[PDB]
Order: structure tokens, then C-alpha cells, then sequence
């Protein structure tokens, strides 16, 4: 009979008044409220609330004491059987384009093929983030979705239809041209802006400070952790609440967070000892404080990088690859 | 190892061919052995390619060799996550402060709990009417307006096991989302007389099947318009929708066990719904104790087609002018 004790607690009623709200917190109203026990029933705390002459402070104790129970809502991780259910029709003959969104980011991408180091999709994800800083939506996540459906394409071809396999091979052979023609040794434009590298190496605190610099409120950062044989990348993009700090790897995929402390205590428990100890699995060297540092730290220019011409002669840019479709 | 270069001598070959019908006809999987004189399906990348090069073919002969070549040297293999990522993430985003970007990602992969005699009924009542409501409003134009409705359902319930950690206008608004769900609980608009939110109420004789769901549903005589159904089964509530037209038509399911599942295929949509409920996979028609007509056959207690707009313009408590689609608009920050 919880709803009949929770209408005429709401028939009891301030709510809005500094003096209500002060009181509205926990562990507090064993302290001012007489005839109090946090053994008692809804019902019970309901009645000490109806049956007593209280003061504004000493209402919102009770009341949340009686919100926390009455509308408490409970959140647990989903069943495994529920997600298996999803992958298995979602990867399931014709791709389904609202099925992929919801598939992508449960997903990591495996090796052949071009690089194995993630090479073009590190560099990809930058310009995304670049485009994202600049008004664009949900470009990086796009990105793997475009993929994910390239490659079932190219799969199961006899299942699509002439210009969706053309979109599909046209998409990844771009990946495959980025890597063909590394945009970090062309001589035409510098898309990098510095190379942290030997004894100017960063350490995952390094990389903290740089993306979560708040001098850069509005415009983005964006930055390629390089490490033997695997590439990742790292940014800050927006600005006010808005503004996010990220992480990608081919194994965690795209990690995003509003919170700055959250996003360093991601990274620094990802690759320290303390937890996933990521950089020794990546094999990353040390400095000599023996803190592991990245082979190399590339603090890209979006703009630059955006403009680059991976294929000669086609005019197809970094940003141009992003946009490419896959279904009409 | 030498992939690289035996790509760059390929994509010079071809130098559009790519983009002709004759070549994207050809470019398919079991057919360059068999137009294609000298080709083994055993050949390595570089013969592929030495193959191509070496050789005058056909508009159709170069989109065999082409898929062949690209099928092995431009192909992406995906796999589940890890588990100890996922862990990582939940455990930095659930600690202290609600982070917004962070809850965006973690609501998705989180399910529902409460108690039997809840303060809004332990069968999903509200949330299976607002699913509902949502769909409708994303019908009409507005975007991810289910996903923030689980969002801000996260954030109100972290703020009111946390309220130290929140500002009083945060704490109010927390008890007013959570305190509006109670409120559609203790005014079913079920029951409203002054408008009628429903259609229809296939029940008894007329009650419908997992499939007879699908069909209404997934029905091509519904156009752009949406297709709201809540599905109820003893003491356990649950929604199934179609809105969106063309490519952008999405068919979906709600359970607080399952979260939000939308497909754009109409058979994916069933082939998920008839397995989800069915013995062959997770059998949650006899876990949900569903009863059978006299064909045997696993039928919903009731099945009510929703009228959206309706609805969308009802008010759960009486005086206050707030409706289900304010409900939907409610803020937890600021
Ligand atoms: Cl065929
Ligand atoms: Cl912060
Ligand atoms: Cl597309
Ligand atoms: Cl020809
Ligand atoms: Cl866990
Ligand atoms: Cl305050
Ligand atoms: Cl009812
Ligand atoms: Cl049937
Ligand atoms: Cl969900
Ligand atoms: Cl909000």
C-alpha cells in the first residue's frame, strides 16, 4: 500500500523554499527530527510526517527519508542474454542501419588488412572531432557505423545493390590510401603542429594536461598516441558544459566524458599498473622517472589534416572521407 | 606483409571503370572462378594482383578480380568488447558527480529495477506510456527524446541517493521527474474519462500473439505515421512501436529487462520479438507468464493501440498544467 502512503504525503504539502531543500539530504534527519529511525517502513515515516508539527528544515528530512524509498529507481548492468539476443540479429544477413548505431560501440575492430596499428582510423577520428568542434554530429561514431557496413557489403555482396557495393569499396580503399600515403610525411602541408618524441616524450599525465587544458575552452585538441605498432588518439572538443574530453583504441573503442577528472582518471587507470596496466601491454617505454612514456605524441592541426588529399589526382579530403556514404 | 605495395600497383590499374554497371555486376563473390581463365580460389593477395595487371579483361572480369582482391585486402573484422573496458567505463562514470557525456554512453547498457508495491507500480506502468509518448514526438520531428528520457531518469535517481553532491535546484527537479512518474501511476490515464488516450483494446477473443504484435507493427498500410502499442502481460508492462517513413522508418521494443531495441528491417524486428518470447531462445512469454488461445499459442493479457497526440496532451495530476509531453521536457540540471 505504498501509493495510498505516498498521496497523503503529497497531500501534506515549501518544497521550493532554501529552507525545505537545506534539509533535503541524507544522514540528517536522525539529527533534528524527534521520534526518528532508519529501521521505520514508508508507512511508518509517512505518518511521523502527517501526524507532527515540523519546521521547513525538518520537512525535508522526511521527505527525502520518504523520496529516496518511495521513488527510488534502480540501475544494474543489462543481462548478457538480452545483448547476445541483439548482436545476433543485428549481425544477421542485410545490415539494418538503426540496428548498426546500437551495434557499433559494443564492438572493437581486429587487424593484414591496412597498417594494424589503426593508422587512418586514429587520423580519421581527429578530423571527425575537428568537424564535431565546428558543428557537425556524431561524425566519429558515423565512422565506425560506415565501416561496420562497408565491410558487410563487401562480405555479402549478392545482397546489395551496384551503388552500395561502389560506396562500400570506395570508403575502404580510402582507409587504404591514408595509409598508402601517410599525411605525416607529406611535403606540401604540415598537418602536425609538434612531435613529442625521445626526450620530449609524454606520459599518460602529459597527455591529461594537454587535452584537459582549460586555456583551450572552444577550440579542440587533438592528439595521436602513437605506441609500437598500435595508434590511438585523444582530444577535447566544445566549449561551457558542452565541451568533452575523449579517448580512442581499436580495443576500447570511442570513450567520451564531460568530466575532466573523469577523463584522467580513465586514462591514468587504463594504461597504470593500478588497473588495465594498458602500457605495458602496448609495450610503452619509460623516461628516466621510469614513467611510462608514448613512442610518440602527435599534436595534429584539424584544419590542415581535414584538407589532406590521401588518393593523388582525386580531390577526395580527410573530411570527405567522413562524409562518404555507404547506403542511398 | 608486402600488402601495401601490391594494393598501389592494383588502384593504378585502374587509371571511371570502378563506377560502370558492367564492372559492379562482376564485382561479386563466387563468380571470378568462373570467368576468369587462370584464377584458383587458393591464390595469394600478390597473385591476385599479378593476375589483374597481367592480363586484358572484360568490364565484368575486372569487378570479379576486383572483389576478390578487395574482399581480402580491404577487409575489417569485428568482435564483442572486452568485458574489463566496459567495467572501466561503468566504474569512472558511476562514481561521484553524474557525468553527462558519460551517462549518454552508460544508460543504454543499464536495465530497470523496483519494487512489487512501488510508487508507480512494479509492471513499468509510466515508463511504457512515455516510451510511447517519445516515439510519438520523434515521429513529429524531435530526436533521441526516449534515450534522454532513461537519461534523466539515471541522473534524478543518482541525485536523490546523492543529494549532498547536488545544488537545491538540482534536488527539486530530481523529486519533481521521479514524482511525476508516481503521479502517472496514481492516474492511469487508462482510466481518464474526459479524453480517451487509446484506440483500441485487443483483448480476450481478440487478443493478439507475438506475431499478431509484428503484423500491427510492422503493417505497411501505416505510412509516416506512428504505430504506438503498450503490450501488458500479468503485473509486467511493456511498448512496441513503428515511426519515421522511407529508410528513416524504425519498428521497436521496450521491456525495463531488454531497454530500448529499433530496427529498420521489418524482419529483424520480428525475427527479434518472436525469439525474444518464444522456447527456442530466451522464452520470455512463459517467463512473463503469458496466457494461450485455443490454438495454444502465447497471447498478451492486452494489447492497447495508443493514440499519441492524445496522450501526449494528458495531464497526470490534476491542477497542474504539466502533460506527459512536459514530463518528457523536465529538467534534471541546471
Ligand atoms: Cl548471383
Ligand atoms: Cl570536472
Ligand atoms: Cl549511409
Ligand atoms: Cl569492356
Ligand atoms: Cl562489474
Ligand atoms: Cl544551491
Ligand atoms: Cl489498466
Ligand atoms: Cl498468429
Ligand atoms: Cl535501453
Ligand atoms: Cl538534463
Amino acid at each position: 500500500g505504498l501509493e495510498k502512503d505516498f498521496k497523503r504525503y503529497g497531500d501534506a504539502l515549501i518544497r521550493t523554499t532554501k529552507d525545505f531543500l537545506n534539509g533535503y539530504k541524507n544522514d540528517h534527519a536522525k539529527e533534528i527530527v524527534d521520534g526518528f529511525r532508519s529501521d521505520m517502513s514508508i508507512k511508518q515515516l509517512v505518518d511521523l510526517f502527517v501526524k507532527g508539527n515540523w519546521s521547513a528544515e525538518q520537512k525535508g528530512a522526511l521527505a527525502w527519508e520518504i523520496e529516496s524509498r518511495a521513488l527510488k529507481v534502480t540501475f544494474q548492468n543489462k543481462s548478457e542474454k538480452y545483448n547476445r539476443l541483439f548482436r545476433e540479429i543485428a549481425s544477421a544477413g542485410v545490415v539494418d542501419a538503426k540496428a548498426t548505431e546500437q551495434l557499433a560501440p559494443q564492438l572493437m575492430l581486429l587487424n593484414d588488412g591496412f597498417g594494424g596499428r589503426a593508422d587512418p582510423l586514429s587520423k580519421l577520428v581527429l578530423v571527425a572531432k575537428q568537424l564535431e568542434n565546428d558543428g557537425q554530429v556524431g561524425v566519429a561514431r558515423q565512422l565506425l557505423e560506415k565501416m561496420y557496413s562497408a565491410a558487410a557489403v563487401l562480405s555479402n555482396p549478392t545482397l546489395y545493390s551496384d551503388s552500395e557495393k561502389a560506396n562500400a569499396s570506395k570508403l575502404l580503399s580510402s582507409l587504404a590510401a591514408i595509409h598508402a600515403k601517410n599525411p605525416m610525411h607529406d611535403t606540401s602541408m604540415k598537418v602536425w603542429q609538434e612531435k613529442l618524441e625521445g626526450k620530449q616524450a609524454l606520459t599518460v599525465n602529459g597527455v591529461v594536461e594537454k587535452i584537459t587544458d582549460a586555456s583551450a575552452n572552444g577550440k579542440p585538441v587533438l592528439l595521436e598516441l602513437d605506441a609500437p605498432g598500435h595508434a590511438m588518439a585523444a582530444w577535447a572538443k566544445g566549449s561551457g558544459d558542452d565541451r568533452v574530453y575523449g579517448f580512442y583504441d581499436p580495443n576500447a573503442g570511442i570513450v567520451e566524458f564531460s568530466s575532466a577528472e573523469k577523463f584522467g582518471d580513465y586514462l591514468t587507470r587504463f594504461f597504470g599498473k593500478s588497473d588495465l596496466n594498458m602500457a605495458q601491454s602496448y609495450k610503452l617505454g619509460k623516461n628516466d622517472a621510469g614513467e611510462a612514456i608514448f613512442n610518440r605524441v602527435v599534436v595534429m592541426d584539424g584544419n590542415t589534416l581535414a584538407s589532406y588529399k590521401p588518393t593523388f589526382g582525386d580531390k577526395t579530403t580527410m573530411q570527405g572521407i567522413l562524409d562518404l556514404p555507404v547506403f542511398d
